[PDB]
């Protein structure tokens, strides 16, 4: 499957693109403001997921920082993005069928749509100003908006028995967002493609 990742935003943005235990494609590269980044993700990837890394300090041989995102410090990831990160997930060729969703359980730092290029299904979008109404308990002082799992590590809100519900916190998300996953129990938004769609994910899509 094709993705092309395309920086909307008035500033630079780090892509980066793992599915956990290895890079898909490069795993990561700069982003212009403008600028478009054309990925292969190999058929049947499971938990693949795209991100935006912001505020980065790369040396020559790749190898860094950044301030939202930061993969162990590598440019071309390997591993998945410290929070806070929207998270754009998929899971390709599941019996048939590619799974697309955008995710905020792991935070927002970035505004992203996601959507196929192909025919057949719709996309879905978080473009709401989360990090600028952020709740003060969950504002990242070093950029974005963390979810409650990240900030205050309850068994509620991470939902470590499988038996969680909706929180004050999760419903900011859902409220800005009502089309990403707000809570790992939210009602799914996950949206069904067909298998072998092809994708681009716009960050600042307006």
């Amino acid at each position: 499957a094709t993705f092309e990742i395309v920086n909307r935003c008035s500033y630079t943005v780090w892509a980066a693109a793992s599915k956990g235990d290895a890079a898909l494609d490069a795993g990561g590269r700069q982003l212009n403001s403008g600028e478009s980044w054309t990925i292969n993700v190999e058929p049947g990837t499971n938990g693949g997921k795209i991100w935006a890394r912001t505020d980065c300090y790369f040396d020559d041989s790749g190898s860094g920082i950044c301030k939202t995102g930061d993969c162990g410090g590598l440019l071309r990831c390997k591993r998945f993005g410290r929070p806070p990160t929207t998270l754009a997930e998929f899971s390709l060729n599941q019996y048939g069928k590619d799974y697309i969703d955008i995710s905020n359980i792991k935070g927002f730092n970035v505004p992203m749509n996601f959507s196929p290029t192909t025919r057949g299904c719709r996309g879905v979008r978080c473009a709401a100003d989360i990090v600028g109404q952020c709740p003060a308990k969950l504002k990242a002082p070093g950029g974005g908006c963390n979810d409650a799992c990240t900030v205050f590590q309850t068994s509620e809100y991470c939902c470590t028995t499988g038996k969680c519900g909706p929180t004050e916190y999760s419903r900011f998300f859902k409220r800005l967002c009502p089309d990403a996953f707000s809570y790992v129990l939210d009602k799914p938004t996950t949206v069904t493609c067909p298998g072998s769609s092809n994708y681009r994910v716009t960050f600042c899509p307006t």
